[PDB]
């Protein structure tokens, strides 16, 4: 599957920035999620780490580690403040809930 070291490293990647997105290119909802965060909600890009897994030689193991970490198998896979948000549908739910703006409030502080 994936090693504990890969899992740790991917967790480390996740917690480096206020907003983490594991995405792929040619991924409609990855684009949606990135646009929501960065264009609609003006999340500072300097406060985000966006990985494009299919642009990375280790993208596949990162994805497996992400699944080991959350059980989520799909991209985009969003963490905010090191905590799992989920995919685009979750993000949209939180966006609509108003909960996302609360969740993001620190990213702007």
């Amino acid at each position: 599957m994936v090693s504990q070291e890969t899992v740790a490293h991917v967790k480390d990647l996740i917690g480096q920035k206020e907003v983490f997105v594991a995405a792929k290119t040619y991924c409609p909802y990855c684009k949606a999620t990135l646009s929501t965060l960065f264009q609609e909600l003006n999340v500072p890009k300097s406060k985000a780490l966006v990985l494009e897994l299919d642009e990375m030689s280790n993208g596949s193991e990162i994805q497996d580690a992400l699944e080991e970490i959350s059980g989520q198998k799909t991209v985009p896979n969003v963490y905010i403040n090191g905590k799992h948000i989920g995919g685009n549908s979750d993000l949209e739910t939180l966006k609509k809930n108003g909960k996302l703006a609360e969740i993001l409030k620190p990213v702007f502080q």
